[PDB]
């Protein structure tokens, strides 16, 4: 059966599984799934383009500065001139710092039956490919 | 910071990447993403159910609901009684056969930079990691 070792289908389904577990207590926290990708992006980052944060929360441009509209209105994040940079404000990371260690315990929970080795190796393998294949 | 070693981001920047560069050449042979993610799944399986295409398509059900409708009507796919389940017809296959091909190319070129250990390790991580977190 062609899709059963199909990187880019078992890629999305993992994804897919694994992001939506953790939306769910996204939202039981009050956060849309795009709010929670852009604060997560930002938290602990020098400021970064617009271009940047679209790539890292897989959304597209025009629907990121929108969001990022509505979310510089309620003073989560801040758009300045460098091209646009963006960065989290103390509000938005204070906002968004029990949801991110309650996402390093999900995290833990779906690494753990893997072990230490296999996660890392996991993980060095995804962030090798990302950088090879972004633009 | 907190992202760059995040395994939800990582997947799911990784599998954006990975699926846009074969997703433009789908296109290039007049598929959809959706109806390749349809067609793909379907080739060289057993009849599965609606709710299973869906998982493995990573599309919501009343959108592949809608999507079979229309590839049905073109004669792509067939849906039968059981819970329904679909299949992917004869014209569908060969609609789809080169683009399957292609598909097989750009994974190997995909994977070839890390060698066949490190990309059966994570195909199979991916593997195990889908049926842990399936429903």
């Amino acid at each position: 059966r062609f899709v059963d070792d199909y990187l880019p289908a078992l890629l999305a389904q993992a994804s897919q599984l694994i992001s939506s577990e953790f939306h769910e207590v996204a939202r039981q926290h009050g956060f849309s799934v795009s709010e929670w990708r852009v604060m997560a992006s930002l938290a602990g980052s020098e400021p970064i383009s617009i271009g940047q944060l679209a790539q890292v929360t897989v959304t597209k441009q025009p629907t990121v500065t929108r969001l990022l509209d509505r979310m510089e209105a309620r003073g989560q994040v801040e758009r300045l001139p460098h091209i646009t940079l963006v960065r989290i404000t103390r509000k938005g990371l204070k906002a968004v710092e029990h949801l991110m260690e309650l996402a390093r315990e999900h995290e833990r929970r779906v690494l753990e039956p893997f072990g230490l080795r296999r996660a890392e190796e996991l993980k060095q393998t995804l962030r090798q490919m990302i950088d090879l294949h972004v633009h």
